Parts: C-alpha cells; sequence; structure tokens
C-alpha cells in the first residue's frame, strides 16, 4: 505494498511515522518543505538531539534496510508542486503532518498568526483538492488536535455528540473551543474536511492527538542518523519533554500558573502505531471518522510530580517553579475525554512508566551539554501579542 | 458623532448600510478594494440596476446632504493598508462586510475556494489585530451567516446552546455545519473572533444574517447615482431576488431540487436597521455576542408561490421549473431557528408583503431590458468542482 504519502515527514511525528510505515512494508514518500528547520534557525532554537539532514536520513534507512523512501521537497500550499508529487507517487493513503503545530509560534505576532492559519488551512484545502482530482479513493489521515475541544464542563467525545434539544434529538459535531491561532487552524481544517467528505465522498480520519512525549521508536534508534528531534525550548517544546530536559539540566520545572491544566498524552511509539492502525483500517467513502488519539490524561502538576520522582532515582534533585502563565487558559478545570475508537481497533498502548521516564531522563542527561537554557522560559504572551514582526 | 468604518461599503449590504449610518449622523468611512466589481467583469455578470462608481456615489451623497463619507481603497489582507486606514480614521465601530460572500463562487474551482478562505479568514484576522493594536475598545460588528448552522434536526439557537451531557451541564458554541467553502470561511471567522474576545478582551457582535432581498432603502432611492446593486445571476444572485427578476423576464422560477430548502430571510431595509442597532447597543469588553439576523423563514417552494401570486397581479403569468440541484444540501429538512435578540433590542421589521413584492417585481420589469438571461441558470456544480481555473 500500500502506498502512503507522509506530508511533514521530516518532522517529529512524521519522521518516526514514515520509518515505521516503511518498516511495515508500505511504499512510502515524504513531502516536506523543511520550513520547520528554518524556524529553528530564525528563532535561535535547536533540538536536544543532533539530527541528520532529510537526505542523509533517507540514505541511511536505505543503506540499513534496502528500502527507499521517496522525497518531494516543496510547500503543499504550492498546488503545482503538490499535484506533481501526488501524480508521481499515486498514494493510496495520505497522512498529513505538514502544518505549523506550535501554539506559542502562532501567538508571536500578527505575521506568524496569519502564516499559521494560511499555511495550515490552505495547505489542507490543497490536499483535499489533490485527492479529489487525482485519486478520489485515497484515504486522508489528518492530524487534528485534542485542543480543538477546549475544556468544557462536560465529557469530551470523539468528534460527535448526540444531543436532545427542545424535544428533538440529533448527533452533531462536538462544539469546538480553541485557545490559540494554531488550535483554531486545526478546527478550521476539521470543518473543511468534514464538508468534503459529505460533498465529494472523500474518506478521512481526523486524529485529534494529545501531547506527544518521548524520542525513541524502534526504527529511529537503529542508527544515529535516524535519530528523531526532541524539542525543549518554550516555543516548540511540549510539557513532558520540556520537564524531562529541565530536570536533567537542573532547571526548576516550569509550571504555568496553577498547574491544573489537564490534557491527554501519548508516547511517540503510540503515535506511529495509531497512524498505522488508521491506515490499515480505512474510513469508508464519504465518512469523516474522528478519533481522540491519546492514552492517558495528566495535569501539569501530575507530570511535575512524576518527573521529580523519576529524577530522584537518578539523583537529579528536581525542583519546581510557578511561572506566570503566558497563555490564556483554564488552570483548574473538568476534563474527561473519551478515547476508545483506537483501542477497539487494536491499539496496544505504552502507558507512561518508570522505565520510559528513566530512559528519557538519562537521554536528556546524555545530551545535557547541548541544552541552551536561555530557551527554557516562555517569552510569548497570548495577551501582549503585537503586529510588529518580532526577532527572537 | 460616533465613528464607523464600513469595510465592504461598496457592496450590496455595505453601501445601503453606509448611507443609512451617515444619515443617522455617524461619521462614516468606506474601506473596499472594489474586487466585487472585478468579479462581474471576469465572470461576465452585471447588476440588474445600473450603479455609479464608488467615487460618484460618495460625491452624490455629499452634494445632496453635505455629508462626507471618507474612502479608503485597498485590500484588508494588506495589513499596511488596513493599519493606515484604521489610524487615519480612528473608528469606534467597525462593520465588516468585506468578504467573498457567494457560495457558488467559492465552488467554481480550487483557486476560487482557496481565494475565498484566504481572503475571508486572513482579512478578518487582520481586522482583529488592527482593533487590538490601534483601538482595543473598537466594537467589531461582523457579518456571519445563518448558513454556519447548517440544517440540524434540532432548533437552531443564537450562537450558543446549553447542553446536559452525562449528568453535567454547560453552555457551548452551537455546532457548525457549513455547506460550501464560503460558508465554511464564515465558521472559521466566527471561531477566530470568539477566541480574541476571550484572549484580548475584544468586543464583537456576530450577525448571522439570513438571505437578503430587495433593492430599495430610504437613502439609496434619493438619487439614481445612489442606487444599490441587484444581482440576479446564478453566482451572486440569491433566491428571492432571482425569482423576482425571472418572473419579470418570463423565465420559469428556478427551483433547485425538491424546493423544501428552508432559510431565514430579511428585507435589505432591516439589514441596515439591525446593523445600526448592533452599533448603538455595543457588546461589552470580552463579549462575543451572536444574533440570528433574519425576520421570517421561507422554503424555496413558498417563495415560488409568493412570487407567482404577486406576478399574477401584474399579469406576468409566472411559471416554475425544477432544476437538477447544483448544490449538495438537504431538500427537505426541519428548520426552526431562533431570532429574538434583535427584536429585544428594538427591531421594527419589514415582513415580506404584497407591497414589497409588487415594488420589486415592477422594478425588475422596469429594467427587464438589461437582464442577461444567459446568466440565470446555474452552471457551478458542488460535486464536479475541479482544479483547473475556469473561464466563464
Ligand atoms: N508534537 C506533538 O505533541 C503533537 C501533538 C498532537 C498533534 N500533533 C500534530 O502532528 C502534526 C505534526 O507535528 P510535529 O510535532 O511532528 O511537527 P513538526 O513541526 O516537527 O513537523 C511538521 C513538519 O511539517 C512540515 N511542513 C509544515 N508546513 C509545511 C508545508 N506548507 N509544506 C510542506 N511541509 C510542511 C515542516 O517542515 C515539518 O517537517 C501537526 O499537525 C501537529 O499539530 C503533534
Ligand atoms: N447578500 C446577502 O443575502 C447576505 C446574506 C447574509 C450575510 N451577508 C453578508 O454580508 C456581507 C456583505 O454581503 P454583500 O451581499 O453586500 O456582498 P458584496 O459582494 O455585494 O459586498 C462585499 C464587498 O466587500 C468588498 N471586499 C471583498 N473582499 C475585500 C477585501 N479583501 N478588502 C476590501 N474589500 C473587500 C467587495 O469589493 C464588495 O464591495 C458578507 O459577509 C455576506 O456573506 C449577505
Ligand atoms: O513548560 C510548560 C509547557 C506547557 N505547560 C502547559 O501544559 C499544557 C500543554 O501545553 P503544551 O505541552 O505546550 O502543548 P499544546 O500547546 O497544547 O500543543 C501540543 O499538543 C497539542 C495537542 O492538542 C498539539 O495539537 C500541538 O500541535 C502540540 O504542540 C498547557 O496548559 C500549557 O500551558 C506548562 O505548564 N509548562
Ligand atoms: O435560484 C435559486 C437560488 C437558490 N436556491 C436555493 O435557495 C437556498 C438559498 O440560496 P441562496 O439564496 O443562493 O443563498 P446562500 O447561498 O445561502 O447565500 C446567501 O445567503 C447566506 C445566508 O446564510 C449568506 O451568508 C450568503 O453570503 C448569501 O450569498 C439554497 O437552498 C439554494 O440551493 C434555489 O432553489 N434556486
Amino acid at each position: 505494498g500500500s502506498r502512503v504519502m507522509v506530508i511533514g515527514g521530516d518532522g517529529y511525528c512524521g519522521w518516526a511515522t514514515a520509518l515505521h510505515l516503511s518498516k511495515k512494508n508500505y511504499e512510502v514518500c515524504i513531502v516536506d518543505n523543511l520550513v520547520r528547520r528554518l524556524f529553528d534557525h530564525q528563532l535561535g532554537l535547536e533540538s536536544l538531539t543532533p539530527i541528520a539532514s532529510i537526505h542523509d536520513r533517507i540514505s541511511r534507512w536505505k543503506a540499513l534496510t534496502g528500502k527507499s523512501i521517496e522525497l518531494y521537497v516543496g510547500d503543499i500550499c504550492d498546488f503545482e508542486f503538490l499535484a506533481e508529487s501526488f501524480k508521481s507517487f499515486e498514494p493510496d493513503s495520505v497522512v498529513h503532518f505538514g502544518e505549523q503545530r506550535s501554539a506559542p509560534y502562532s501567538m508571536i505576532d500578527r505575521s506568524r498568526a496569519v502564516y499559521t492559519q494560511h499555511n495550515n488551512v490552505i495547505g489542507t484545502l490543497n490536499v483535499l483538492f489533490a485527492i479529489k482530482e487525482f485519486g478520489e479513493e485515497c484515504h486522508l489521515v489528518k492530524l487534528g488536535a485534542m485542543g480543538e475541544y477546549g475544556t468544557p464542563n462536560i465529557d469530551i467525545e470523539e468528534g460527535y455528540i448526540t444531543i436532545t434539544h427542545n424535544g428533538r434529538t440529533d448527533t452533531l459535531p462536538y462544539p469546538k473551543q480553541a485557545s490559540s491561532f494554531y488550535h483554531l487552524s486545526k478546527v478550521h481544517d476539521s470543518h473543511n474536511i468534514a464538508f468534503t467528505c459529505k460533498a465529494w465522498g472523500i474518506r478521512a480520519t481526523d486524529l485529534n492527538q494529545g501531547v506527544v512525549y518521548g524520542v525513541k521508536t524502534d526504527e529511529t534508534e537503529m542508527h544515529e542518523e535516524l535519530r528523531n528531534r526532541l524539542d525543549y525550548d518554550a516555543v516548540f517544546g511540549t510539557a513532558l519533554n520540556r520537564f524531562c530536559v529541565q530536570a536533567a539540566v537542573g532547571h526548576p520545572l516550569t509550571v504555568y500558573g496553577k498547574g491544573g491544566q489537564t490534557r491527554g498524552y501519548l508516547d511517540i511509539r503510540d503515535t506511529v502505531q495509531c497512524v498505522e492502525i488508521a491506515i490499515a483500517n480505512p474510513a469508508k467513502a464519504g465518512e469523516f471518522r474522528v478519533f481522540n488519539q491519546f492514552t492517558e490524561q495528566f495535569s501539569v502538576n501530575e507530570l511535575a510530580s512524576l518527573v521529580t520522582k523519576a529524577g530522584s532515582k537518578l539523583g537529579l534533585d528536581v525542583k519546581k517553579m510557578t511561572v506566570p502563565n503566558p497563555r490564556v487558559e483554564a488552570e483548574e478545570h473538568y476534563y474527561n475525554a473519551k478515547h476508545t475508537k483506537l483501542m477497539e481497533l487494536g491499539l496496544e498502548p505504552h502507558y507512561l512508566s518508570d522505565s520510559l521516564l528513566d530512559s528519557l531522563l538519562n537521554f536528556a542527561v546524555q545530551f545535557k551539554d547541548r541544552v541552551d537554557t536561555k530557551q527554557i522560559m516562555p517569552s510569548v504572551s497570548w495577551k501582549k501579542i503585537g503586529v510588529k514582526t518580532k526577532s527572537m
């Protein structure tokens, strides 16, 4: 074999996924403009782990396994490029990881908020038109976001909710409440895709994924040049990965506000597993499937405690600090998000364990010398965002 | 006064509104790039009524009343232009009519779907950033769309719905189900604005307006050069206006599919009244108000019957025809949309009457010679939309 186009395949989730699908014998190609690497240069950021170029990454995989991952370098917002890549590869499935995924980045200034929505929304529209025009039966596996739902006072369902209002009943799209221009772009994406499923018969699966943690997967650990990136800076780094790196370098864990913010999380190993499951068990024509893709819920305070305990076993004397929250969000809220669709399809989860934390912490300690502590604290305010293009 | 910036002020709703607000003694400016006029040239379309240039329109209003409506010609997607206009005028309220509003236009091809979403979503984001940076207390009166709600099997509320799910209760944004790339862009707009209200304290009112009908308002009828446009073509024309022109020229009323499609409608005279009410009674800081802006619900078949009866009184022997529906939508559906917020604020509606239809029909008969019958039938398919840029 089945042919899979992995848009955003040079990224954190995409690279691990591309290697896994190739290993699982799918014919794979990567479509990426590598803009994520440019952002690192422009903002003065760097991965904890040194990573190889996309060309060397692909070359190494071929040298080790003999398998060739085709590469198409370009911006999917450029339809000519996307169309040519689609017609050249003829994918049976498209996994779309190719979007600006940082909430902080989307809040830096007007230019970055606009770039985020334009890049994400238009790129996704182009993908939908490419599928419709060149391969209508192609299954779109889209990366959405648990953040699309916000933090309502009721249980969060997997995309849909059956409501009884004024004596009548109907099943409707779950109300969306995004908290950043980035999360908003995903809400727009989801609405756009749902429409094309009904109007054109597109088959798609929206994976509303929670926060990913970890850096190792079976494939990326096979050789140093296959190593994935591990972000710890305040722009692209996420909660758990950030805390592990902070613990390793002796920086107090950065708890934003009260720390009651609760979210779904999952090991990167499950990210690749879930994507493969979505591909192996495709949506039907005209069907817009929605899966909440995470394995466990944790509050920020809970993560801090887990990392502190894990760090103690390594003599890291982990400390915690309360950082004035740069974001506008509920710091104490109800949270009960449903997640059974992937489990019903055979997901064998890697729940957060002492072993994982020990491994991730030792990893951060291993490359502690590469950590730029100046990038640990957040400097992007949700409320103070301006129109002048900022230079970090 | 009070200063009002009318974005899209050269358009159908915007021009009538700009004149009305000026008459009501608000200081008014019009921000428009006049792209709507370019679309007419590019697609071979033309208004039933001959209209004057925006410059001659404004000059005539000044000659008659002595009042000057300031004009800023530019694309609001160009932030430099928008910022300069905002700083020059210093609006207390911004009424945003400046978007690609045609559902058929948004479905012509990929380029037009992408243009629709980019122009609308990015332009609106720019407006939000301009307000935040140059006049945070400025009230945004946004034109949304009743189409954002789709046609669910339950009552449609005014933006929000209180739900009891699994033993818990909460008031959430009403589930959105748009049926075109244009309607989708409005859903995106609404979500984006709602976010800024919470994050930045923006005050806004989303006017989810129904289908507008009519061509006359007190101000536009004061002189021929102030005359508003009246679209009847299948791209920009809407249901009732189209039927009236069809009746006048002897063309069978174009009922798409079964004709059970039910929607909210309102006289253009109420469009201007509602906008003024929204301006005179502003939203509070951080509040995202949502009003369903229409006065009555009608099915397509009901409109056909009303126009036929009205036409008979003018000896137009109106006939009806069933056109294979170019759109993907429910042709028989439940529809009960709530609309009381504007009434509670003092709306004195002009319900559809025999007088209005007689006037509108005679108007169409008056300019029947200008009607290009080749543009009456729809040629844009929701399902057959392609990627090649079309030339109509
Ligand atoms: N990292 C997480 O914790 C997490 C959690 C939930 C969902 N996701 C989602 O998974 C997807 C991938 O996330 P990630 O962490 O791998 O991100 P990433 O930034 O590491 O990877 C994204 C890749 O997309 C590419 N890209 C962006 N815009 C592109 C364009 N216009 N054309 C071609 N390529 C483009 C970038 O160059 C980059 O290689 C995103 O949608 C993201 O929101 C990630
Ligand atoms: N006409 C209706 O029946 C109806 C019904 C409900 C809601 N509305 C809404 O009211 C608004 C106005 O509708 P209308 O019928 O007056 O439309 P219109 O096309 O007559 O007017 C829109 C105006 O906006 C201007 N414009 C578009 N993009 C612009 C940009 N980037 N920069 C500056 N100016 C720009 C166009 O040149 C045009 O003069 C739209 O949001 C529409 O969806 C209209
Ligand atoms: O050092 C930190 C980092 C984060 N947080 C909080 O932890 C929560 C999660 O934040 P973070 O880990 O930054 O993730 P998100 O910004 O939600 O974004 C990630 O997880 C999302 C899932 O919804 C994906 O959609 C995004 O692409 C991905 O970047 C939030 O309440 C943050 O305010 C802290 O308290 N301290
Ligand atoms: O000749 C016609 C024209 C329309 N319809 C149907 O009538 C309904 C209303 O269509 P139309 O009058 O074209 O309006 P919309 O496409 O809904 O759009 C208008 O009304 C919307 C309110 O939701 C605004 O948001 C849009 O900007 C404005 O163009 C639909 O079911 C159409 O399929 C017919 O049966 N015959």
